């Protein structure tokens, strides 16, 4: 995986201070050096590859690692 | 995603499914027409792609969707 994508996965794959999904703007907050359009492109490629799952949320979007939604529902 | 890989992801991406630990032979049980080595290569590709994570467990190996280990722990 390329470094920018690996940094998304590593943030999400954390025990402490984490949850099943984060806003688009949580990722731009974490990678302020990147263009926001490029953050959207890398997140979308990770959803297409099924590393991430995608959600609509209100007026924006959320992302988490594949399976996190069902795992949290299970509880 | 190729069909066998998608079958593994869909099997794991479920509520029932997230409550459980699945070992290598549980996946080979789902692919009776395949050699164990072919299933190991499918699962290893999914680990490389970081769709799955895996580790050694007991006498075998355990596979889950990426992040499952640390979600559950939290």
């Amino acid at each position: 995986m390329e470094e920018a994508k690996q940094k998304v996965v590593d943030f999400l794959n954390s025990k402490s201070g984490s949850k099943s999904k984060f806003y688009f703007n949580d990722f731009t907050d974490l990678f302020p050096d990147m263009k926001q359009r490029e953050v959207k492109k890398i997140l979308t490629a990770l959803v297409n590859d099924e590393v991430l799952e995608y959600w609509s949320s209100g007026s924006t979007t959320m992302y988490g690692l594949k399976g996190a939604g069902k795992q949290a529902a299970a509880e």
